[PDB]
């Protein structure tokens, strides 16, 4: 099965000039806890912005161009890229948001984590069609001395 995981501030926000507007340990560390053990495929822009594999996981990356890190495997389609993955319960797609919308209509489940923040921003998760899913986990958590917004989990399944 092809999941999404992402997390979005205000207006689907997901990130600004390479970066992720935000510190959520808290979120990173679901993030981890949904991914590891599973592989990860991301778009090069991602790759570049993370800066480093994430260990734990089979880190696929997805360019048009050959690959310059043999520690992570380099494809040049999203077929690729899945098959590249190889028979796993589940394949975890990490964005950004070029990736993110070919994903989506092969995906089946989606992990969001919906943070009460304003970020200018030069990236989007996909406006994807709400009546496409129902939300089956769902969990808000304030703000603390760590995590300096409001967050929420929420895992969506495809109706
Ligand atoms: N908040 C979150 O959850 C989250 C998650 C992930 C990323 N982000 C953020 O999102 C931003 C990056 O997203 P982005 O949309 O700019 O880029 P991206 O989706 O990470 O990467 C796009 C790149 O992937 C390659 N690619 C994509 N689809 C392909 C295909 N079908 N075949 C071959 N190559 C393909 C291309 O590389 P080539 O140009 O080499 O062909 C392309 O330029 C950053 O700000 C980042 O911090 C946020
Ligand atoms: N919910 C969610 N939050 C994110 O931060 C996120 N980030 C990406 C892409 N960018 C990143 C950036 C850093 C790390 C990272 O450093 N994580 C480490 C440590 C986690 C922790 O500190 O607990 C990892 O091992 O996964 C992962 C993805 C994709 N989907 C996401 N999805």
């Amino acid at each position: 099965m092809i999941s999404l995981i992402a997390a979005l501030a205000v207006d689907r926000v997901i990130g600004m000039e390479n970066a992720m507007p935000w510190n959520l340990p808290a979120d990173l560390a679901w993030f981890k806890r949904n991914t590891l053990n599973k592989p990860v495929i991301m778009g090069r822009h991602t790759w570049e912005s993370i800066g480093r594999p994430l260990p734990g996981r089979k880190n696929i990356i997805l360019s048009s161009q050959p690959g310059t890190d043999d520690r992570v495997t380099w494809v040049k389609s999203v077929d690729e890229a899945i098959a590249a993955c190889g028979d796993v319960p589940e394949i975890m797609v990490i964005g950004g948001g070029r990736v993110y919308e070919q994903f989506l209509p092969k995906a089946q489940k989606l992990y969001l984590t919906h943070i009460d923040a304003e970020v200018e921003g030069d990236t989007h998760f996909p406006d994807y069609e709400p009546d496409d899913w129902e939300s089956v986990f769902s969990e808000f958590h304030d703000a603390d001395a760590q995590n300096s917004h409001s967050y929420c989990f929420e895992i969506l399944e495809r109706r």
